């Protein structure tokens, strides 16, 4: 039976990036729905404080998503507090822009190292841990719309989205067999805190021109859809990349 | 619209061709030659660069190139302007494949992947592209893809990682070059019967892996070749940002 509420009573989930942005919202929704989460992210510091504020079912780790040690011991560490691993949301990103004839090797490698293969590195561990276990998961990377077009200034940017999803496809290919469903999710622009900053003014009402919701998505609208796909009603939506982009890719 | 050439001539033009010694740079190389062009073979060592510039006659010229050197990269194109005066065309052909399960691959094979044919795609699309901006006679640039860079194969996550980046990276240079004149585009083959890829695809392995293409073989390099020409030419001024499958429909299943 599919409980249309979508409950997460009492699942495991690590969120990487959970302490700010998008991942903070991801993991407050978690929380919302009786999960235990796992809030990594590079600064034990500001983990320390979200875990807090989000209460007893919340726990801080520290984890530099662009290192392999770092990642297994942060996955080893939420194993032996939690007891498991259910679900997995990875949205550590960067966005380094400029023009593409100028784009410095710095921002690209970066960008890559952080957004493809901190992906590449947090996908693995937890689905090994998920493999081991023998009763499936859900892994969620967070894309973005730049992984189906061309933005000016994104040659980086978009590289390592396109990446993500032909990354997270053939995860979902191979992990099938195993109960481990494996999608993506790509938001258009979102008002984070930074987002507030940076699309502020006539930029931002110039944004929303080619949006044909004419708005930009809020952080609890991506987490919502987290929420739907960490449940029991999505385990047959594997190898999906989800649009939460108001239409901006579809013109 | 001009008098365009329906033989499709490159006639003057100079070409980079990255791997162009062995496999389907080989091929892009020798039939870039035959249609008039100037050729820069670029490869990983000097002997195996000038055999095949010797092979492919009077304008094919060698040049040693790590395209994963940025060093390496940027020394190259400045040595092609200097032998040619200009590049016209390039092709990234440079690829590697290094296979293994998802919950197994080394992050060795994860780095030579992304490093060579992604992140050595950016380095040499972006010195080409420089070239190109700064001689204002616009230009072609055609990155080698896959199918690989639409679908998912097992033990490929690393190279489709690569792929589907390639096709990323490639479409935003598209979007932000057509206003300079150049073209960017890639070409997605299936499996390809290059020297090694014959040897590698020698058994049943070949057999059972035809029955999912529609077409019933795998590509030759001559074909994907004969795809470089046309993108390379006066006809496709107008196809910018696109994905040219040659995979026999094996993606469209």
């Amino acid at each position: 039976q599919i409980d249309l509420n979508f409950p997460l009573s009492e699942k495991v989930a690590i969120v990487t990036g959970g302490a700010s942005g998008i991942g903070a919202a991801i993991s407050k929704a978690f929380i919302a729905k009786g999960a235990k989460v796992a809030v990594l992210d590079i600064s034990a510091d500001i983990a320390k404080a979200k875990a807090e504020e989000l209460g007893e079912n919340a726990k801080p780790f520290v984890c530099d998503v662009s290192s392999q040690q770092s990642v297994n011991d942060a996955i080893t560490a939420v194993i032996s507090q939690f007891g498991k691993i259910d679900i997995a949301v990875n949205s550590a990103g960067v966005v380094y822009l400029a023009p593409a004839e100028d784009i410095s090797l710095d921002y690209w490698d970066k960008t890559i190292n952080i957004n493809l293969k901190g992906s590449f590195l947090v996908t693995q561990a937890v689905g090994r841990a998920m493999i081991a276990a023998g009763n499936g998961g859900k892994i969620i990377n967070l894309a973005s719309q730049a992984g189906t077009v061309a933005i000016e200034e994104h040659v980086a940017y978009c590289a390592s989205k396109f990446g993500v999803i032909g990354m997270s496809k053939t995860f979902a290919a191979e992990w099938g067999k195993y109960g481990i469903c494996v999608n993506t999710l790509s938001p258009t622009i979102v008002l984070t805190e930074l987002g507030k900053k940076a699309w502020a003014g006539e930029k931002g009402e110039a944004a929303k021109k080619r949006i044909p919701a004419g708005r930009f998505a809020y952080p609890e609208e991506i987490a919502a859809a987290a929420v739907f796909l960490a449940s029991a009603g999505a385990d047959m939506i594997t190898g999906a990349d989800l649009l939460i982009d108001g239409g901006y890719t579809i013109l």
